[PDB]
C-alpha cells in the first residue's frame, strides 16, 4: 500500500490520473519523481520548467553542476539527482524530441530507466512539447515498464482520450 490516490488502474503496474505532476509531487513526496529532461538538463518549459520553478531554480543549479562535471546525457538516458522539495530523488529521463528529429524508437530505451526504481511518479515521456503521440507513449510505457508507475497527465481532454483509447 502507497499514498497515491485517485488513479485509474490500467494494468497490473501502471496507474494514471488527470493531475498536475507538480501538485501531485508536493502532496505525495514520492521516493522518485521523473522529469521530462533534455540532454543538457536545461529546464526551460513543459514538465521540466514547471518542476524546476517549483524548486525555486534549485533543480537547475544542481543540474548545471552535474553537466559541468559529467557532460550531457544521451537521448534515451537518465541520471538520478535530488528531488528537492518535491520528492526524495528526481530521475531525469531524456525521451526523444520529435521536434528535433530524434528517433522515436529511443522512447523504449527512455522508459527502461524506470525499471531501476520500484515506484515512480511520472509524466508520459516524449509527450507535450517533445512532440510524440501521447497514445503511443502510453503504449510504450505499459509494454516496457515493469515497476509501479503513477502517471500524471496534465490535460483533462488528453487524459480522457488516453483512458478512452487504451487497449
Ligand atoms: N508545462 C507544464 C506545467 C505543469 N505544471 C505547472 O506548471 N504547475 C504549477 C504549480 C502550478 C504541468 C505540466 C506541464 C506540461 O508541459 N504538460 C505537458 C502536456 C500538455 C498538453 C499535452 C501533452 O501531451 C502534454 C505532455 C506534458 C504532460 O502533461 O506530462
Amino acid at each position: 500500500v502507497n499514498s497515491f490516490s485517485g488513479y485509474l488502474k490500467l494494468t497490473d503496474n501502471v496507474y494514471i490520473k488527470n493531475a498536475d505532476i507538480v501538485e501531485e509531487a508536493k502532496k505525495v513526496k514520492p521516493t522518485v519523481v521523473v522529469n521530462a529532461a533534455n540532454v543538457y538538463l536545461k529546464h526551460g518549459g513543459g514538465v521540466a520548467g514547471a518542476l524546476n520553478k517549483a524548486t525555486n531554480n534549485a533543480m537547475q543549479v544542481e543540474s548545471d553542476d552535474y553537466i559541468a562535471t559529467n557532460g550531457p546525457l544521451k537521448v534515451g538516458g537518465s541520471c538520478v539527482l535530488s528531488g528537492h522539495n518535491l520528492a526524495k530523488h528526481c530521475l531525469h529521463v531524456v525521451g526523444p524530441n520529435v521536434n528535433k528529429g530524434e528517433d522515436i524508437q529511443l522512447l523504449k530505451s527512455a522508459y527502461e530507466n524506470f525499471n531501476q526504481h520500484e515506484v515512480l511518479l511520472a509524466p508520459l515521456l516524449s509527450a507535450g512539447i517533445f512532440g510524440a503521440d501521447p497514445i503511443h507513449s502510453l503504449r510504450v510505457c505499459v509494454d516496457t515498464v515493469r515497476t509501479n508507475v503513477y502517471l500524471a497527465v496534465f490535460d483533462k481532454n488528453l487524459y480522457d482520450k488516453l483512458v478512452s483509447s487504451f487497449l
